[PDB]
């Protein structure tokens, strides 16, 4: 089973500058919940951005989708390509923008997160990817963050 | 991936006479989707409670728990424990009552809708397994199903 899973802003912008706009800490119990144990995929955008410190992160199995053949992710595998990336029952595509492109068309679950942030579409944003009709969702109640900030989770599925 | 997929009652009836009190094709179409392309596991009184007609579900691998050795279920597989049925990627348990019971401890995700039908629970009553502690829970809004009764999602995980 291949799923992704992110959390963008209503306006589908994921991230910005290299980091996230924004701090919704409930979403991050989500992302830990629904990847723990399981392997995750990232792009090596998105790995170098995070600090060393949170790297890799616990109890998965990280792999780091690189177009680098020796490139090292210390704590990581490293593939050149996406089906490399792709056995055990489970793995979790995480992000970034480009990885959730090329991921989509072998996926079968979306997890998403919408934050109620008005946070406009810049150029150069990372942007979630866009869900046609196969993929049939459940809205979640719109909860409400100790950030102060609301959201809403959104499980995906098809075939 | 082991996942439970269940209706209830508000008072966590499942199954009442060796039938379903209640009828909502919303729930049908959830059950479909969800269970789609996957391993489906039912206790033999569930096989029984399927018309011929209906069984096997089609594009789902039916497996059916019985602890008779000859007992015959056409169009699925007989198996006397659940962990022979744990080969695919994805394995979701349809009933009944003592099959959730059973398959709790291996499940990582509940899928639970939730009938806002005012039913006591009567002696011989199939009774939804109660969740505790470990489980992480996402719920949806209450909707108007065609029948006339409300209904609710749930989504549960534990890593
Ligand atoms: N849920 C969220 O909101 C999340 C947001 N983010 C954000 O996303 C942004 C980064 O996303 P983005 O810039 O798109 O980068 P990605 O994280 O998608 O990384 C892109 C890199 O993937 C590598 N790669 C290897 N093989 C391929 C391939 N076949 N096709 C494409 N890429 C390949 C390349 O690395 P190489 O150059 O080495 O070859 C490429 O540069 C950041 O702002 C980050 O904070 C990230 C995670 C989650
Ligand atoms: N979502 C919902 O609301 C659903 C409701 N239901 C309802 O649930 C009811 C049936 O549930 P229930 O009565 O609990 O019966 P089950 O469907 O759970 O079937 C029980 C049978 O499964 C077999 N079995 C049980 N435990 C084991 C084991 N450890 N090893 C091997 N075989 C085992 C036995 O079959 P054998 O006797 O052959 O050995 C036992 O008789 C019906 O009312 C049905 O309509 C059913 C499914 C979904
Ligand atoms: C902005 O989102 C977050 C902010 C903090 C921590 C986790 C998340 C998150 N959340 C969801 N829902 N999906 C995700 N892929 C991620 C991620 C990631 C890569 C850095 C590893
Ligand atoms: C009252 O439930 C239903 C009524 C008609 C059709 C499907 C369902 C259903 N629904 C959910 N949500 N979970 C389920 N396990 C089932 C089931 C089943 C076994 C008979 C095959
Ligand atoms: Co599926
Ligand atoms: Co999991």
């Amino acid at each position: 089973m291949v799923g992704l899973i992110w959390a963008q802003a209503t306006s589908g912008v994921i991230g910005r500058g290299g980091d996230i706009p924004w701090r919704l800490p409930e979403d991050q119990a989500h992302f830990r919940e629904i990847t723990m144990g399981h392997t995750i995929v990232m792009g090596r955008r998105t790995w170098d951005s995070l600090p060393a410190k949170v790297r890799p992160l616990p109890g998965r199995r990280n792999v780091v989708l690189s177009r680098q053949a020796d490139f090292m992710a210390s704590g990581a595998e490293v593939v050149g390509s996406l089906e490399e990336a792709l056995t055990s029952p489970e793995t979790w595509v995480i992000g970034g923008g480009q990885v959730y492109a090329l991921a989509l068309p072998y996926a079968t679950r979306c997890e998403v997160t919408e934050v109620d942030i008005g946070l406009p579409r810049e150029a150069g944003d990372a942007l979630a990817p866009v869900l046609d009709e196969t993929w049939r969702g459940e809205t979640g109640e719109w909860r409400f963050s100790r950030s102060g900030l609301r959201y809403r989770l959104y499980s995906y599925h098809r075939s």
